[PDB]
This record gives structure tokens, sequence and C-alpha cells, in this order.
């Protein structure tokens, strides 16, 4: 009973090319593609990449496969893959990609008797999202995936996204889960190209990201309050304990520079200021001020020792309240 | 004599076609799993993956390899393996995986008169372990492992452990060793998922993960409370000594700031507050308040000396006794 | 209808000889290149590499591959791209080259009626760039791209590019994307070169790299600068501070130097000094000048104490001045 | 002439089914195994794994490859290798496992009249070495290597060291090369375990590492040492000079803790405490010590100044005999 | 016209067994070598390897490829390699190589009237290089590169050098690129080695290296002399002030130390002393001989002042004048 499965298979086979896209010299190869995203790998500040694995679904129309059966379809597997004609897509921005072959490949192939043909295949892309870091860390970031075909130019295969844009993309609730980043949404689109080869149609997949911040102020912006605060303490000490006053303005100042090398390591050596570094020279001046006070007081405190006594009384009270101030013109300028 | 082996090979894949599931079109393909963890691999948690290599078994019932002879069981290796029907096992939460080829393919298959085959294969996987670091280090993580086909839905292939939870799932001896985490022990389930190509099957292994505390005792939190300890010492000294206190108040804070910059380099960067950063957080307290004391005590130590001697003199007592209570609660917190 | 086109293909591969060169004992196979840069991957000064992934097209003609049919074109694949000859082209420079197979090899195969040929490949190389720091961070690089015939010398296999330089080497707008260069621009070339095996032709693609100063701005000269302004401070305070001054020298000192450490990380491990060094060598210098002050004016501040008050009165005013005189310099010299 | 040799090898793979072993059903095929480790590769104590280069030999009996000739051997290499039956033989601990393939298949098959087979192969496989770090870094360690068959259990298949020990593993003069390491020697094993697939015979090649001391001594030993030193000056200084005596107590103790630090990032990770973290502990407590005498000493130098001289010069001699003492015990307790 | 070499190929092939040596049974096969350096790759010190990209050609004599045609030679490819016998070379110090397989395999086969064949391979080797850093980094070292048959014994197969030495091994001048290293030169040689399976032939090329200073002497010797320098500034002091001089020589001990520290991060974890590590023993016993002479006048300031003056006085000159002699010593010691 079984052997008729088999004869039909023997069958399609028959008088088949691979090498001819169906619909030749008759019309335009029509392709659905949908996505499913397993996971949503790490992002990569300082690579500008990130990585992803999806389960790629293809879909399109061919006469030559029809066929007529007890069954409405046939599932198979990579096997008979090989054996028929599948579009050459590729993925412009991907900078390496690779399968999954355990157990066993990961590609189903699946035809109905009028001919169409569903090609799901499970992939693990590592991409390119460029970044503009100027408002680091509250930086909403859009990592693209752009994939075409390589060889069939617009007037013989078309890619088109399947019903709506949520089917048409879609991510896994354990997926979106990364340490620095939120998965807002996904936004999907087409767009011809022109090239030395002639016109290709693109398909574009936008992730919305939104970084989370928490990661940084507990490793740079706390410390260097924190640091902040301690130079102030400064004022509250006598003129005349000049070595005191000096550990307090030296130690805060170095440390504040070691903030500013450490708080780069992890991120990208990016050519320009962020809103972080920013923060940090503010802190740099206040702790670098502080020391000026000190040694300004004490270059005084002989001569007219009176006017000594209120800047370093004043200091007490206008130092707070500036680096107050900063704080909420800084958070709330980045944070609307 | 040896002749007679191989004419029962050839005969049976006399009219085998290896495109077909056993059962097609009669009933559902069951398949029987069991699992052997040579070595549960190590566990990144900056990269919530963690790897173990398995001695993957699959078993299941085929008619069309019937034979008669004088063996009961029919050894063999992956020369065979290619061409007969395997189902297309695939593990989702499997970032990469990898077979082992030397010296040869590290694959098995058994075949008995019946028709039972028996398909063992060696894998190292590289799975995706989500983890809540809320707890950490206190932290007990499910590492789990999900496992089904790709392409046969639940209406034509079905996965099901064999005999018990402990027959289903074993772990070596010296498998389980880890440097920080403890394999108390393995549960499995099954469940069904509705997806777009249709149901299929899910097989789950859970793995339960105890971090094994010790490391971050000797590298966080025993360098926090000899920092709080040194910083309490400063209450000892006179007032008159300025410069003295202040280094100890000093050196102190920046001591503890950079062990919160150390501490989180191997933690992953989580944009949240863990157990041992409310530890630090109140480390960092202890000696900051220290310093502001004999800030507020050298203010007023002309003014009312007399208090200032017995703010500094209380405090000898009210520090150490406030750190060792809070240590109770926070070891006894965490600990029950 | 569709068969006409399976005719063609069968008949161009009749009595085809894939180990034959057109033009073979007739003329000299000439191959026309041209490249596109997807991205300008990144440049590893450490290692004196760079990354680019690029689509190589070559072109060329083969009257055997002559045809008669509706269409002046014949798209194709890599399926029918090892039936035929295609030059043994090579990257000399290229130390790790790999192709991209997802979803389909990313090759292209087109055939004219006249024979021409047009074979397209996807690349990502990872080539060397020999570079001189000498002018670090302000040098300008060139990094070459070198490919030819690995087996068929310059009387039989000819590469020359195609059109002007533009058409011949065209680079994507986001690809010129780098955090620590500029992409100025291109330029192409060719040369022969003779070996043992015999004269073959090289064709050279040159890229001009202009390092974007700005990361090393806020990771070293800052500090350095702001260091050394932190030294002179110490001129402002009086002599019989001796324990406050020896704090400002000490820790400059070793502030200094640490950062002659920490900024040589990431630098390649040059043996000759770069303008970078220059520029700390003397920060070093001013801060260690400023402590010789100190310790010659704190040695003479009883037997002349009269000449010691003009020197430290003095340093207040030459300090700063030769350090602004040196930035402009320094800057102006590199910068023009 | 020549085409001796060649009717020769068809004539042996004449009716030859390299899916079965030698001797099946008439007895039990008998392997032995010779090694020869041509580089024991570098051990990383973070993934309790080792490198290990080998030339892997294996020699056993088929009667199917009788032959009569001018020659008594056939040497050959990876072409026929393919063509008959091997034994599945794999390494189970072997995490990760690869062969050479350039400039050919690092493998050879030589076939003798009585049927007699070799075949060597090149390996280079990535152990797993679990190690006790107890006594570290006067440990010694014991990494094993396991090999054995996959497929046919011990009824089958049997694998036995050919001839001694010292012939049966050999270790390259130059390959007993290691940074931190010395190998001692090397021992031979076999034996049965019993799976749910059947038994099978184990072989087991034990490599004994005794860790070369010295890297310790200059990165860790000698400045926890000269910083106790150091500490102990401290004694020397009058007991008015408060900040000078806080400024050796601090620094002391501060230096240490970053050495436990320091001393750990490339030691694994391990739950538990070492010998070096014991004379770390150690260290620590002399520098935390010294500065506790030293607060005492100030709390009563007005009272009791008495005491407090005859407390600070006993201290120069007790301090300096007791950590003398220390060390004894600890090199003589963990070097005997 | 081009048939007629169609039909010598396959000519060539009839009767021709890939699986026989020439001179089989009449002669002993003999095989000229010669080797192109395209890139000296880099030296890993770590790993005691170095990376290094060659173009390995070999030559020799096979009397069943006669042919006579218009042309005395065949140009070929990677294509004819696998069906004609070609050596079994193998590099017996390579961890680990791999071949360049883009655009095409670098692989070219070229035949004479006489049957004499050239095969040429681009390769890209990983060899060992061990080294003895007892004089680093005043070290010479020979890293070599053994190469010869798997399986043909000196009775079977040969290799020799082809002409000189010069035109054996060449090295492209830009290829002599090293940022620690100067390639001074190469030497080749053979010599027959006995093994368990036979005598063999191996052919040896040594690179003479001689490290390049100049990296270390930014690095490590310049902090550490200007540290000492630094320290020998407490001796112009006045010896009241206690805390200036304390902390001359407290920060001077412990930046000698970190420096240790931070100079071995890159170097290898040798079990012995280096001549650097030397280098830095003294540098540190300076800067602690200071702080005891400070301790020691500090001890005496009172009971007899006038030798404190003297010893302080007398140190001035002497610890600068045994610095600097110590150096011409050392400089000289390992520059000749
Ligand atoms: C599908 C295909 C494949 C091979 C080629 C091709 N063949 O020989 C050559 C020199 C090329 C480069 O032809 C291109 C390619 C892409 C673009 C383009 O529009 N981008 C924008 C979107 S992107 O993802 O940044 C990639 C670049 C322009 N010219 C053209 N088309
Ligand atoms: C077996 C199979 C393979 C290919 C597909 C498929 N084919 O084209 C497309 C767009 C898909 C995605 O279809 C899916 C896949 C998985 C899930 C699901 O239930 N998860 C929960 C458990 S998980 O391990 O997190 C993986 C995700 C949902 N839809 C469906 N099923
Ligand atoms: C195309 C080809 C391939 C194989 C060989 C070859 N075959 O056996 C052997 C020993 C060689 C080395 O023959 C060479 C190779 C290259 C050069 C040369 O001119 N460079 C300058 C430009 S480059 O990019 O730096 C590479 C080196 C000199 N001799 C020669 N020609
Ligand atoms: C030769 C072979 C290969 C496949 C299997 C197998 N097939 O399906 C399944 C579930 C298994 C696991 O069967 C095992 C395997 C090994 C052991 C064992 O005795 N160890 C101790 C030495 S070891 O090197 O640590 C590896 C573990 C126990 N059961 C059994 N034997
Ligand atoms: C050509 C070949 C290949 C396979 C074998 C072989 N086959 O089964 C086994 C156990 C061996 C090991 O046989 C060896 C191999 C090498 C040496 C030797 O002389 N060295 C010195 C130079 S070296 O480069 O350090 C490599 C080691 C000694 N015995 C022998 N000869
Ligand atoms: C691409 O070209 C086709 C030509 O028919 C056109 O219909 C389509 O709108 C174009 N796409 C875009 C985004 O312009
Ligand atoms: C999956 O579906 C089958 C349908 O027969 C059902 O028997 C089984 O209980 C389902 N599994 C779960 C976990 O619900
Ligand atoms: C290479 O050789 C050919 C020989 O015809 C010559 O025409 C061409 O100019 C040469 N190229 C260069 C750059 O000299
Ligand atoms: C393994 O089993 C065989 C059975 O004949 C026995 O002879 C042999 O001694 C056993 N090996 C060990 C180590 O017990
Ligand atoms: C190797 O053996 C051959 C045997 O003929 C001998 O001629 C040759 O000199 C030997 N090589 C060396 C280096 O001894």
């Amino acid at each position: 009973n079984i052997t008729i499965f088999t004869r039909i298979l023997d069958g399609l086979l028959d008088g088949y090319d691979n090498r001819l896209r169906p619909g030749l010299g008759e019309r335009i190869t029509q392709v659905r593609t949908d996505m499913y995203v397993n996971s949503f790998g790490p992002v990569s500040d300082t690579e500008m990449e990130y990585t992803i694995d999806i389960f790629f679904a293809q879909t399109w129309k061919d006469e030559r496969l029809r066929f007529k059966g007890p069954m409405q379809r046939l599932p198979l597997n990579n096997l008979l893959a090989s054996k028929i004609w599948t579009p050459d897509t590729f993925f412009h921005n991907g900078k390496k990609s690779f399968a999954h072959w355990m157990t066993t490949p990961n590609r189903m192939l699946r035809i109905w008797n009028d001919g169409r043909v569903l090609y799901t295949l499970r992939l693990t892309i590592s991409a390119e999202c460029p970044m503009d870091l100027e408002d680091f860390p509250m930086d909403e970031q859009n990592c693209p995936l752009k994939f075409g075909s390589y060889a069939y130019p617009n007037s013989e295969v078309v890619y088109v996204w399947t019903n709506g844009s949520t089917k048409s993309v879609v991510v896994a609730e354990d997926g979106s889960r990364l340490n620095q980043y939120h998965l807002m949404g996904q936004t999907v689109g087409t767009e011809n190209i022109s090239t030395s080869t002639g016109e290709y149609t693109i398909m574009t997949a936008h992730f919305h990201l939104k970084r989370k911040i928490g990661y940084f102020v507990i490793q740079t912006y706390l410390p260097c309050i924190m640091t902040v605060i301690l130079s102030q303490v400064s004022f509250w000490l006598n003129r005349e304990s000049v070595a005191a006053r000096t550990v307090f303005g030296v130690t805060t100042v170095l440390t504040m520079t070691t903030l500013s090398i450490s708080a780069r390591n992890s991120l990208p050596k990016v050519a320009y200021a962020t809103a972080m570094d920013w923060f940090i020279a503010v802190c740099y001046a206040f702790v670098f001020s502080a020391l000026l006070e000190f040694a300004f007081v004490n270059y005084i405190t002989k001569s007219q020792p009176a006017r000594a006594a209120k800047i370093d009384k004043m200091s007490r009270i206008v130092f707070p309240i500036l680096f107050g101030t900063f704080n909420l013109v800084y958070w709330a300028t980045y944070l609307n």
C-alpha cells in the first residue's frame, strides 16, 4: 500500500529540471516569506553585530510538481530538497551565517496537489547593526535584517511577506531576552534596488531595541556620583588641615580618571562623545573644582582669612546644589 | 558462512524507501528516547548557555526491516544509517550542536528480527539557559534541554521517554562536576506545541543547578568584610590625627568602589541588582558612614568637644554591632 | 515549452572539457574583474589585518558556450559552475578567506549568446595590512588587496579592470563605517610579477584609511593633560606643606606611568615610539619636573629662602606656558 | 610488471563486505593498540582539559585480506581505508577531537600476507582532566585518556595493549614540554564496563603531572612575602608618627587584598580554599595584625606609655620570627 | 584543434593506478621540495607556536605520465590532482594546518613530456616553536618546520631540497615583518629517523629569530628605572618629614610590585627567572633599600643625629651610582 507514495515521488522528478525556475518564460515567480525568531541572540556593540536564530520559511508555486493521490500533502525532509529548484535567497547584511545539522539537517519540504511548495530552514545569522551611540546609554537602535535573491532579478523572482506584519515575523516569548536591551517590536518592508546585474527586490525586517539601563548605573554613574560627594566632604574640614584636604581632592580626581578608562573598556571605540562621557566630564569638573577651591583658599588664608572662610562655607552649599541640579537636567533631558 | 549476513543486509534495502516513515498511512510512528550525559559541560552565565555531551538513543519500529537468521540482532555503524529512515530530531534551544567524527563517527545502528531499530548518537550541545540572578549567588537554576521532530507533527511521530525518569536520563558520576554549580538532579517531561506547520510533541529534560558558593566568599565578601573592619579602626584614633583618619576613610571608600567593578567583571551585565550588590552597597555605606562621622566629629571638636568624644566612643560599639547584625540577616535570609 | 532551455544546457556541456581554458593554443584568455564592497570589516591593528566582504565578479569569453535561442541570456547558479572552466583566482595577501553558503551558495553564473560568461561570487576576506605607526594616531594607512591566477601565467590568462576605476571598485554607503578609521577612497592597479613558475599579472586594490582621532583624546590625551594641570597645583601651596606637595607629585607621576601602560594595551606591540608615546613622555617630564622643583625648593628653603619663593612663584607661570606651547607644536606638527 | 600489484588490490575487495568484522560468528576480534605522543599540548586548568597530539595505531587480523605475491607487505594510504572494515574506536572523555588533513590525510594502511592489518592515524584530542586543587600549586594530577569501541561489545571486539607499557605508550622527548607541569610518566590499563547496550572494554592511559612551581613564587608568594616585611617596618617608627605608620598599614592591607584577586584571575573558580589561599590569608593576618598593634599602641600611648614601648619594641622581634616560622611549616608541609 | 589535449589527458589516466608510487619495485621515488614563505605569521610566545603561510612545491618523476604532443607542458589545477599519485607529505610539528579554498583551491599541477610532475600547494601552518626564555628579551630563537612522508619509508620515498639553500626556501620581502621579532635568516637540513613503522627522512627548515627590543623598554624598563629615581628623591628631604619620605618609599615599592605582575601578563607562565625579572628584582631592592635607609635614619635621628646626616647625605651619591653601574653591567652582559 505504501508503494503508492514511492511511485508519486519518482513521477515528480521525471522530466524535472532543477536548474529552471517555475513559470519561466510564462510569468514571474512569487515567493512568500515568513520568519520565526527562536532566540534573538546577543548584540555585540563593539562589533556592531547581532546574532539571531530563525526558522526561515519560503512558499511558492511550481506546476511541475502537481500530483494526484489519497493525501493532500507530502511531508518530506532535506533528502529531496536538492533534487528540485529552490530560490537562491541570501542575507545582504549577514556577515556570517550557518545552519544546524544535528541530529539531521533542520530542513523541511512539503508539497500539495496544486504544486504549492513549502521550504522551511533553520538558521543562525550574524548580521551587522550600525549604531549611533550619541545618546548612549539612553539609545534606541533599529537592527535590520535584509535578504533577497542573488541571481534572479525583480523581473523573475519577487519576495513578498505573507499576510500582515504580525504573521510575517514572529518572536518567541523567551527569545526576546537580552541582558542590555529590550525588544520593543518588529517591522517589515520591501524595496527594489538597482545594481550592475539588474534590479532586485529586498525584504527588510527591523527590530526596535531600547537599551535597558541599570547596569551602567551600578557600574559608572553611582561610583561617579559617590566620588563627587566624597570630594565635597573636604569643604567641611579646616583649612589648616592641608594634607587631609589634599588627599580628598587628589584621590577623587584620579578615581574619576580611572572610571573614564574602565567605563569605555566595554564600550566600542567610537570617535565621539556619548551622554555618559559628558556626565563623567562634569563629575570630573566638580572634583577638580573642589581641589581648586582648597588651593585658592590655602593661598589667601593668611592675607585675607575672612574671605577664605566665606568661600569654604559657601561652597558647602553651592556644590551639592549644582550637582543635584545638573542631574535633573541630565536625566530629564535624556529620559524625555 | 559469513555470506549469510551479507545477503540479509542486501535483502533489507530491497524495495526500501528511506523517504517514508514506518507505519505511514497505517499508524503513528512512536519513538522511545533515552539519554546518557557523559559530561555536563561548563555553564557560561554571561552567555546564558551551557555545554553538554550526551549519548542520544532513539528506538522505534519498522516492519520493513524484519528478517530471519541465526542471530537475533545486527550490530552495525554509521555506514547503513543513511540508507534507511531516521527521525528528524532536533534541539529547539540548541544554539550550536556538533557531532564527533573521530576516529569514526560515534554512531550505532542495531536491528532485531521484529524490526525494532536502535539508533545511538553522540552529541555536544550548546543550549541556552535563561537565568534570574536575583538571589545570586544563592540562586538555583533549571537549565532545560528541548528536542523534537522538525517535520513530522504529533499525528505522525511521537516521542516518549522509555521506562521511568531515572532510566530515561542518566548522568555519569564524573560528569556532574562543575566549578560553580551542583547538579542536584534531573527531571523529564513532554508537552505538545501548536505552530504554523502543525502540532508537535516536545520532550524536555530539566537539570536542577544549585550554585556552590565559596568562590565569591573568597573573592568579594571577605574583601568587603575586612575593608569595613579596616574603616572602623579609625574610630580608635584621636580626633586631632586628621590626616591619619582621612586615609582610612578615603582608601576604604575607593577600595569598596573598585571591588564593585571587579566583582561584576565576571558577572553578566544584567540590568538589575543582585543579593551580592546589596551586600556591597551596605558595606559601602558603612565605610562611607565612618568617614562622615570623622568629618562631623572634626567639625565640632572645638565648639562642643564633649559630645565629639561620646560619638567617637559610641561609634566604636555601634558600627561593629550593626555590621554583624546585618550579616546574620543577610546570610539567614538568602540561606533559608 | 520550457524543455527548449533544458536541451540548450545539455548541448553546451556536450564535448566540453572543463579542464581547458578558452582560447587555448589560439589566443590569451582575458578576464575582466569588478568588485563591490558590501562592508569594509574591522581593522585589527594588533594583527595588521582587515576583514572585507565583497561581491567578486569575473567576466571572460568562451566560444565553446555559444548558443542560439529565444533568450539572449541564461541566468543560473552554482549548480552549473563546477561543470565548466573558471579561473583559479586567489588572493595573495589573504590570510583566511571563506564563502557564504546560506541559504544557497552566494554564486551566480550567466551566459550570453556570444559566449560571454559572468561569474559572481561573494567572499569574506581577512587580508594583511602592514602599517607604519610612526605618526600614530595621526596616521594614514593604505591597506591593499591583491589577487591573480595561481596556475595560469601572464601568457595564458590576464586580468584587467573593467571601465574606469570608479566602476571597477565600488563601496556601499553603509559599508564605509569603522569605529577608528575613515575610508577616504580607493585606487586600483596592475603589475606583472616574475616567479619560479612563470610570470603572472597581479591586480591590486588599495584602500586609503585616515584614522579618526577622538577616542584617544578621551582615553589618553585628556587624562595626561589634566594630570599635568593637577601637578602644577602644587606650586600654589606653601613650601612648609611638605606632605601635601609630595602627594601631588608622587600620585601624578604614578598616574602618568599607568596611563602609558594602559594606553599601549590596545596598541600593537611595535618596537618603536609613536607620536602618542612622545606626548606621554613629555607629560611625564612635566609632572616629574614639578616634583624636582619642590624637592629642590625644600632643600634650600632654609639656607636661601628668598630664592626659593622666586622659583616657586616663577614656576607658576613657566610650567603652564611651556605645556601650552608644546601642545601647539605637537598638534600643529602632526595635523599639518 | 607493476600491474601485478593492481590485480591483488582488486582481488582483495572482491566479495569483501566492509560492514562485517573479521571472525564474525567464528571468534572474537582482537585489536592491539599502541600510541605515540608527538606533543602533550597545553593543560587548561580553568577548563579542566588538556590537548594532546598522538599517532594512534591499531592492529588486528582479517583472513579475508590474505594474499600471495612477491612482497610481504602492501603500503597504502587513506584511499583504501574506507573500502574495508575498521574498528569504531572513540574517546569517551574526548570533548573535541579532530584529524589532520594536510597535505594529505595523515593516515596509513598496511597489510601482510597473513591478513594482519595496521591502521595508523594522527589525532589532536581535547580531553577532560578533573583536578583536585587542594594542594595547589604543590599538586600532582593524573590526566587520563580513555578509548574503546562504540558499537562492538566485549564479546565481539577486545582492545589490548601491545607488548609492555613502555612500548604501548611513547612520548617524544620534546613533546613533554609544558610551562606549568612536569610529565613524570605514563601508565596504561584496561577495564570492562557495563552499559545499557552491553559490556565494553575500556583502554585507559594515565599521565602523571607534577606542577612545576616557580611562576607562582614570582607572581604571588614573593609579593605577599615582601609586603609583610614592608608592614613590619612600621614597628621601627615612633608612635607619634601617626600618619606615617598609618600609610604602612593601610597600603599593605589593600596590597594584599588585590593580590588575592589578581592571583585567582588565572586560577579556576573552584569553590574551596587552596594552599596558596591559606598563605595569602596568613599574610593578610600579619599585615592586618601590625595595623592593630599600632592602633592599640596609639590608644594607650598617653595613659601607660611604658607598656606601649615594650609592645612596639617586642613586636619588632615576634612578627618576623612567626612569619619565618610559618613559612618553614608551610613549605615543609606541602613539599613533603 | 583543442580536442588533441583532451585525448592526451584521457590517455594518461588509462591504466593508471593512483594507489601505487612511481618506480615501485624498480627504484626509489625521489621528491624535490622548495618553499616560498608568503608571510611569516605571528609568533605566540604563550603558546610556543608560530603561524606561517607558504607555497609548498613538490617535484618528482612518474614514467606512467609520459606523453607526446605539440606542447612541452600541461598546466592544470586541483581537478586532476586527486586522479594521480601524490606523496603523503605531512608536518610533524604542525599543530594545526589548513589550506585555502577561495576562489578555487590554491593548487597547481604541471606535467612535462618526460613525466616530471610539479605539485604546488598553498598552506597556512601553525607549528610549535619551543623557546628558552632565559635571556629574554635579549633572546634568539630558532623556530623549525619539519615535514616528511607519513607512510613511505626512506627505502621508498626520499625528500631532498632543490639546488642550494637560498633557492630551496625563500621569504617574501614583506613577509618577514613581525612586531616583536627579526627574521635574521633561514637554514635547511635533512635527517633520517627510525620509528616503529620504519625509517623515514625528515626535512627541516629553521628560521632564526632575533627579538627586537624596544617594546619592553617603553613598557617595563623605563617605568622601573624612573620609579627608582623617584625613590632616591626621598634622600633630598629632611628627616623630620617622616610622612613625606614614607609616601615615596611605600608608593614606589608597590609600584614596582605591580609592574612585576603587569610585565608577566603577556609573558608566558614559565617556571624560571628571565633577565627582565632580574632587572625588576634589583629595581625592587633599590626602592626597598631606600625605605630601609629612611627607617634606619629615623630610628637614630635622636641618639646620634650626626651619623644620620652622613648616611642620608652619602646615600644621595651611592644609590644613583650603583644603579647606573648595574645598568651598564646588565645591558653590556646581555647585549654582548
Ligand atoms: C543581488 C546581487 C548579487 C550580486 C551583485 C553583484 N554582482 O557583481 C557585483 C559587482 C555586484 C554588486 O552589486 C550590488 C549589490 C548590492 C547593491 C546594493 O544595492 N546594496 C544595498 C543594500 S545592502 O544590503 O547594503 C548591499 C548593497 C549594489 N550593487 C548584484 N546584486
Ligand atoms: C517543529 C517546527 C519546525 C519549523 C516550524 C516553522 N516553520 O516555519 C515557521 C515560521 C516555523 C516556526 O514555528 C514555530 C516553531 C516553534 C514554536 C514554539 O512553540 N516554540 C516554543 C518552544 S521553543 O523551544 O522555545 C521554540 C519555539 C512556534 N512556532 C515549526 N515547527
Ligand atoms: C601565482 C603563483 C603560485 C605559486 C607559485 C609558487 N609555486 O612554488 C613556489 C615555490 C611558488 C612561489 O612563487 C612566488 C609566488 C609569489 C611571489 C611574489 O611575487 N610575491 C609578491 C606579491 S605577494 O602578494 O606579496 C606574494 C609574493 C614570488 N614567488 C608561484 N606563483
Ligand atoms: C560504548 C557505548 C556507546 C553508547 C552507549 C549508549 N547508548 O545509549 C546510551 C543511553 C548509552 C550510554 O551508555 C553508557 C556509556 C558509557 C558508560 C560508562 O560506563 N561510562 C564510564 C566511563 S566514561 O568515559 O566516563 C563514559 C561513561 C555508561 N553507559 C553505550 N556504550
Ligand atoms: C612517519 C610516521 C608516521 C606514523 C608513525 C607511527 N605509527 O604508529 C606509531 C605509534 C607511530 C609513531 O612513530 C614515531 C613517529 C615519529 C617519531 C620521531 O622520530 N619523532 C621525532 C621528530 S618529531 O617531529 O618530533 C615527531 C617524533 C618516532 N616514532 C611513524 N612514523
Ligand atoms: C518594484 O518594482 C515593481 C515593478 O512592477 C513595482 O511594482 C514595485 O512597486 C516596486 N517596489 C517598490 C518598493 O517601489
Ligand atoms: C498531545 O496530544 C495527544 C493527542 O492524542 C494527547 O494524547 C496528549 O495527551 C497530548 N499531550 C499533552 C501533554 O497534552
Ligand atoms: C605585463 O606584460 C605584458 C606583456 O605583453 C605587458 O604588455 C604589460 O605592459 C606588462 N605589465 C606591466 C605593468 O608592465
Ligand atoms: C573483561 O571480561 C573478560 C571476559 O572474558 C575477562 O576475561 C576480563 O578479565 C575482563 N576484564 C576485567 C578488567 O575484569
Ligand atoms: C639516510 O639514509 C640513507 C641510506 O642510503 C643515507 O644515504 C643518508 O646519508 C642518510 N641520511 C643521513 C642524514 O644520515
